[PDB]
């Protein structure tokens, strides 16, 4: 139900995404003079806002599995579509860090999200944050699909304090698409298990405690 | 009335506050390399902000026992639940901390908030910040409760005000549910009372200087 | 006219005003391990938005007599007030760096509006700069007098440009009422006339330029 | 129709554009004791919010010949204006970048966007960060021209995480009026075509593909 200019604008999203939110990422992670820690959490934040402004009152802005699954979930977005976001988000993403494996010459760690000590830290992390995240993201979103001023701002949020404290212990990342392009471009695939659990439990256990507390 | 759903949003809140507040000021507070000191007091705001927006039209995003405590006194707050916020806030970041007292193993003071100089020190800021926070969110709240785009705009900037300037002098918290939790998961019960005054007398000055110029 | 619950609301928020941003930036230029310098503009900017949310429809949140000047002068304020408001607002400033003064015992220059080498440098960055603040004042002034919430973005932006700029040059105040009061709390007099002609010069120069243009 | 207010306020703005944008970014570009890296990136940004606020609804605040030039390709814009916008930032960025060099009087490198490694990595970013930021530029825009509270928040953003992420690459400029005008103020001109190309290759780039995805 008119799903090309949803996935066009689902990719075009996601490739500015990723493309911002490591490149700047991992040129930090190369050189703390060239780009600040803070800095490379702040523009990745407000990166996200800035695709809810732009797509999303076309697609969504949905930009990571774990929320297209999140939406099927609790707020009947079209199960024959999810597909074909999840789909256009993980295209999105993979083509950007290989675009910046080329424009971010000497660095090959783009922005990579491994974790940090117990493997396990990360995913009470990535799943506390992330049930954050969709936590505010469902109580912003209009069904058209995340849009909004306001939802910009919630979203954006989230996602910044998520790139400074869970960035600590697990790289602090809450969606499967963004971990796996950068993962391909430096072929380092420490504990992918868990930014797909992480996620897809911290989304669902977030949107379903909304829900359960939804009008007032 | 309808106080369930209410109560699960303000524990689902304060603990989510706390945890990444103090999460993040814990991490930071151990390797400045790890996690910025001015990402801390951004992490600080930003949660507030956030959590506003998510269950503000639901319970008020009060997620402080000094603040449930203030709206009850000048706007109209039920009494009967004042008690039992109060449990859900004191849960919530007591039940935060020590989540991450283990999430973030190595490091064991949990993003506590103890004095710096004399006491009284924070004990004056912990009023006059708070004294300010109070005052504008007592401006925004709408009475449904704390809601609105703008609502989780002026109180995330406070609180943020309040990590950077009250965290050189009292540790800026203005939140006795938000020092328990920490100085208990680790320990230092350092300046506890300032933490459980200066708010109080805080949160109930800052009301009361609005509820004047209305 | 109605000028008593005005006038309170003008210390307050000029107390409450200078507490944070003199308490910070003394603090901060003392141990700058103690208080970031980044820290230190953004929370003087965010300060003058929260005072804007607060009392920004009673008083107008004014807080600076560079700006109860310029109001009397282009969007019609009255004059019965300017001298009541400008009393709060030198008022609300001396108060806060003395109540700072004491709060923050070790360091004693409690925030310092005092010019970087060449003097006319900070006259002249404290009129441009302070042209910055009046013009977007008064395109997002409601006339109760700076309401509302993109007010306080606005200007709450604009005085954040200003610190971290204008802070390398004059130390970035803009304000009569600002210098005055951590010069006497902390007790160095520099350039002080260069903080009555810088702003008092500045924001009459801004307001009669979006005045100019009013219209598309 | 209607342009003498409407070009004197082009022109105050990239005058405020430039002065704060680059005097934050030269006086850091030195002394990062002065001014901070990241505050030099939030400077850049927060100067473009509010002079969207200022500015917006009178001339539309476009302060970038290569985006007044993609509003005319893509949302109907004067043709007989372009010239007397073009001129209007050309000269307000020349002129500020020239106000600055006296008033940071020993450091005389104006903020200049200058190239780091492969000229064709400046490029590259100065097209996708131009994207970015016509991309949404357009997905907010109201025309009177870039108007309203979350058309600053936008735009704005786009260019704070240009400076934070591009400024490592490219320098991070997205304008070529104000590559030209810090350019001329103290004598650089490295890679100066990709700040040509970069923009205009890059703004009108980024419109066509929201025009593309104009519906839901």
């Amino acid at each position: 139900p008119h799903l090309l200019k949803k996935v066009v604008s689902e990719v075009v999203a996601t490739f500015l995404l990723v493309f911002m939110t490591c490149g700047a990422a991992g040129i930090s992670g190369s050189d703390l003079s060239r780009i600040s820690q803070l800095g490379q959490s702040i523009a990745g934040g407000l990166i996200v806002t800035v695709m809810i402004y732009a797509v999303g009152h076309i697609s969504g802005a949905h930009m990571n599995p774990a929320v297209t699954l999140a939406f099927a979930v609790f707020r009947h977005f079209p199960w024959i579509q999810v597909p074909f976001y999840w789909a256009a988000q993980f295209t999105g993403a993979i083509c950007a860090s290989f675009v910046l494996k080329a424009v971010i010459h000497p660095v090959d760690v783009i922005g990579t999200t491994t974790p940090v000590g117990p493997h396990w830290h990360s995913l009470v992390v990535e799943v506390i944050v992330t049930f954050n995240m969709m936590f505010v993201t469902l109580a912003v979103a209009t069904d058209t699909r995340a849009v909004g001023e306001l939802a910009g701002l919630a979203v954006g949020s989230a996602v910044c304090i998520t790139s400074i404290f869970a960035g600590a212990i697990s790289g602090g990342s809450m969606n499967p698409a963004r971990t796996l392009g950068p993962a391909l471009a430096s072929n380092k695939f420490d504990g992918l298990w868990i930014y797909f659990l992480g996620p897809v439990m911290g989304t669902l256990s977030g949107a379903w405690t909304y829900t359960f507390i939804r009008f007032e």
